[PDB]
C-alpha cells in the first residue's frame, strides 16, 4: 500500500529540512491508512477503546525531505505473530527511497481474525 | 508564571518559530495556571472534566528564536458563570514579544465553572 | 479557495478531540495552498529568503473536530494593504462551519505587484 | 540529564503519548547534551553547523501519560571520525520506561566531528 503526503512548512526546522521526528508521524499516518484501506477504518476501532500501540520503531534516513516535496510511503507487513506484527515503511520521493523503517505494534489481546485474514491479503 | 525554552523542533525553515506553537504554549500556560491554583488538570482530564477553548487570539511583536528562554504571564480577565478568559503575555529578555488570550468554558457538555475554581479565580 | 485535509490520529489529544493549536497549523497550511494555487508556489518564495510571516491570528471554535474527519477550509483575502493583508479561513465539515478565523500577515517590504494583481483576482 | 514534563498536547485520543514525541524528546536531549558539554547548539545552527540524524530507534516499555515528570539519561556510545551514537533512556518514577538511540553525523555536506567536540566526547 501507498500513502501520499506533502511536506508542510510546519514540518521543517531551522536547518531548512524536515525535523526528523515527523518521519514517525508519517509512519503512524501510513499505519492508520493501511488498516483503513484494508477494510478497518481505524476511527471506529479507536472508539471501541481498541488500538495497536507501538512497541518499537526505527527509521533510517538516506536523503533530506524539503518543504513542498510530494512523497509517499510504501507500506507492508513483514512479520505477523499472534499478538503483534511489524509494518515496514519506505519513503519514496521521485522513484527514490529517501528513508525506510518499521513499527512493531501490538493489539489492545491478540490480533483479530478479520485482521489476520486481511493480512494474509 | 510559566517558563519554557524554544526547542529546535519549534522552529521552521524561515529560521524562526512556527506560530501555532504560541497557542501550544498558551495551552501549556493555562494548564500550569490551574494547577498552581490548586487544581491539577491531569486530575480533571482523568475525571473527564475540561476547560475547552471557544476562542483564541495572539499578537506577535518580535520573533522567538531557537533556544530562547521565555515565560508567560497569565492573568484571568472575564470571569462569568460558564466561561472565563485568560490573558497571556510572552516575555523574552524582560520584554513582551507577543500577547494573546483564550476564551474558555467549563465542560464535562458545557457547564458552570465549579465553585471552588470560581473562588480561586475570584482571588 | 478550498483546502482539504483529514484529522490525523496525532492531531487529537486525550480529551478525544482535536488539540486546538492544530487549527492554526491548518490555517498556515491553507495560507501556503492559497498563494500556490494562485500562482506563487511558496517553496520558491521561501528559498528566496522571502516570506509572509504572521502578525496576528485568531480563531473561534463552534464544534469539535475528531479523528478521521474530512474537513476543508474556505479561504479568502479580506483586507489588503500595502505591506500587509488578511486571510479569512472557514472550517467546513459536512456543509457546516465548525470554526473560523483569520491571519494578518505581512511581506518580508511591500507586497509584490504580481501578488497584488493576483489578489484582485 | 534532560528533564521534561508531558504536555496535554503530547497526548492523543488513546489517552497516552503519541510515539514520535519520544523522538522529539531525544532530539531535545541531544541538544541539551551538546550544550552542557560546552557547545551551545543555537550557536552551531547560526553558523550552519549541525549533527543530522542518520538513524533512530526507540523501544517503548511503559506508557507516558499527561503530566508525567520524566528525564532522559544520555550517554555517547559509538564515536567514530565522522559519526556518533547517543543512547537515551527515559526514566519515569525512577524506572526506565523507554530506551533508544540516535546515530548522528556532523555536517556543514557531512564532515568530521570537530576536534574540540571529539575530545569532549572522549571524556
Amino acid at each position: 500500500k501507498v500513502y501520499h503526503f506533502r511536506v508542510k512548512f510546519g514540518d521543517t526546522d531551522a536547518a531548512g529540512i524536515v525535523f526528523y521526528p515527523n518521519y514517525y508521524k508519517w509512519m503512524d499516518e501510513a499505519c492508520h491508512h493501511f488498516l483503513t484501506e484494508l477494510g478497518f477504518p481505524t476511527s471506529e476501532l479507536i472508539d471501541k477503546k481498541i488500538g495497536f500501540p507501538i512497541v518499537e520503531a526505527t527509521c533510517q534516513f538516506k536523503a533530506p525531505l524539503l518543504f513542498a516535496d510530494h512523497v509517499f510511503i510504501r507500506t507492508s507487513i513483514r512479520e505477523l505473530k499472534d499478538k503483534s506484527f511489524i509494518l515496514e515503511h519506505h519513503f519514496i520521493k521521485q522513484g527514490r527511497v529517501i528513508a525506510s523503517g518499521h513499527e512493531k505494534r501490538v493489539w489492545a489481546c491478540p490480533i483479530p481474525s478479520s485482521v489476520r485474514v486481511a493480512f494474509a491479503n
